[PDB]
């Protein structure tokens, strides 16, 4: 299986790099994190901060989730992130992405005891 918290780490955590510097980043990362296995996941964000810093967002600014649930949290500080967006050239299983780097506040949904990120909602 996979816990929701572990799935969030696989899909959205990349503390190893400070920022997307390779235009290849998303093509490589979407594949290696298994987000192109059964389909090209259309949009996905990787966060370039420590796991502790991202987990800490679960105690920061409570905001509504896009789906209407109330368990979303916005980071007080901007964080370094990389948005990966599927191109038009992209046809599964050769999924192609544009790599966009930005510094933005992240919004995650949190659940559980301990209370940890389980879903990436948005960046603002
Ligand atoms: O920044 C993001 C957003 C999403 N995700 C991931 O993608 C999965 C679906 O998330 P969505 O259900 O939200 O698919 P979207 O395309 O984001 O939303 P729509 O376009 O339908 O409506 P909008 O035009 O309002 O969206 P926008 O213009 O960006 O505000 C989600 O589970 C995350 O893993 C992410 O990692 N980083
Ligand atoms: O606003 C929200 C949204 C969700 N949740 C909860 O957060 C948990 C994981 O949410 P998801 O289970 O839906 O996982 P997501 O990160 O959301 O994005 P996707 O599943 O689309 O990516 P894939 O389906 O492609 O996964 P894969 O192909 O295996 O790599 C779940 O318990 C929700 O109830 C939440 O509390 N507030």
């Amino acid at each position: 299986k996979e816990t929701a918290a572990a799935k969030f780490e696989r899909q959205h955590m990349d503390s190893s790099t400070s920022a997307a510097s390779s235009s290849n980043y998303c093509n490589q990362m979407m594949k290696s994190r298994n987000l192109t296995k059964d389909r090209c996941k259309p949009v996905n964000t990787f966060v370039h901060e420590s796991l502790a810093d991202v987990q800490a967002v679960c105690s920061q600014k409570n905001v509504a989730c896009k789906n209407g649930q109330t368990n979303c949290y916005q980071s007080y500080s901007t964080m370094s992130i990389t948005d990966c967006r599927e191109t038009g050239s992209s046809k599964y299983p050769n999924c192609a992405y544009k790599t966009t780097q930005a510094n933005k506040h992240i919004i995650v949904a949190c659940e559980g005891n301990p209370y940890v990120p389980v879903h990436f909602d948005a960046s603002v």
